[PDB]
């Protein structure tokens, strides 16, 4: 499950409309926003994961998206201290998608375990600031790769 640098192998999801918006969900039972994020199982690629948890978390069918991005390499956050449970971080590839069908396909409920209550568009810049602040570095760096597509798309 976690290589020998204590790092979960892990994919995370900045879904945008034509509209300069991002999708910003709600932590189940919780006051924090962030965008989904998921494990990498054993034996999946890095996309594989990608579209399992996109169902898991948000309801999304491989036909409700397309892929307009991804981060080259992984980015690398630790966990505080305070909060590890062994597994120090997460090491992330990152997805751009384009969400091509109806918001009302966006279900929180489709799996056992839902991780968020519901959500809703923000404006691009939204994210950095708001995230918790142990993913700010990495949230910085994905929203600057993936910046001038999603502005693309809003031209
Ligand atoms: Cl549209
Ligand atoms: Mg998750
Ligand atoms: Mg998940
Ligand atoms: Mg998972």
């Amino acid at each position: 499950m976690i290589d020998d640098d204590g790092y979960r192998p892990n994919v995370g999801i900045v879904i945008c409309n034509r509209q300069g918006q991002v999708m910003w969900a709600r932590r189940f039972g919780q006051h924090s926003w962030q965008f989904p994020q998921g494990g990498i199982n054993p034996g999946e690629s890095a996309e594989q994961a990608m579209y399992r948890e996109l169902f898991e978390e948000v309801g999304l069918s491989r036909k409700d998206v397309r892929i307009l991005a991804s981060t080259r390499n992984w980015l690398r956050y630790k966990l505080p201290k305070r909060l590890v449970r062994v597994c120090i971080g997460q090491k992330q590839k990152w997805f751009l998608l384009q969400l091509v069908s109806g918001d009302a396909e966006i279900n929180m409920q489709t799996s056992s375990t839902p991780e968020f209550d519901g959500w809703r568009w923000v404006s691009y810049w939204y994210p950095v600031r708001q995230v918790v602040s142990f993913k700010r570095d990495v949230y910085r760096r994905v929203m600057k790769e993936f910046a001038s597509v999603v502005m693309s798309l809003a031209a």
